[PDB]
């Protein structure tokens, strides 16, 4: 399937073991979207202060449409120093690996893969 349904676990920034997926962004997005399928990926949603928290390069789910069954269409974007690797619309949030931190919400989305 081009999209698959996930419901992705929230963390707070400062709950976050592993603060990135790797160190080149064409890792990083691969260290996410097998996290993605393997349901071992958390969503911290960017407020101020949240992003210099985690380590760069950044994997976001940015909306790529304007939402079946309640989850919203997403594809990734990928950042290092203020350079972006994709187009896509608004961030919901950054993607980091999920290693039994409890979350404060589920964020349904349906993933482009």
């Amino acid at each position: 399937k081009t999209h698959v349904q996930l419901s992705l676990p929230v963390l707070q920034v400062r709950d976050v073991l592993v603060r990135g997926f790797g160190d080149s962004v064409e890792e990083v997005l691969s260290e996410a979207r097998q996290h993605l399928k393997d349901g071992t990926c958390g969503l911290v949603e960017v407020e101020k202060g949240v992003l210099p928290q985690l380590e760069q390069p950044y994997v976001f789910i940015k909306r790529s449409d304007a939402a079946p069954h309640g989850h919203v269409m997403v594809e990734l974007v990928a950042e290092l120093e203020g350079i972006q690797y994709g187009r896509s619309g608004e961030t919901l949030g950054v993607l980091v690996p999920h290693v039994g931190e409890i979350p404060v919400a589920y964020r349904k989305v349906l993933l482009r893969k």
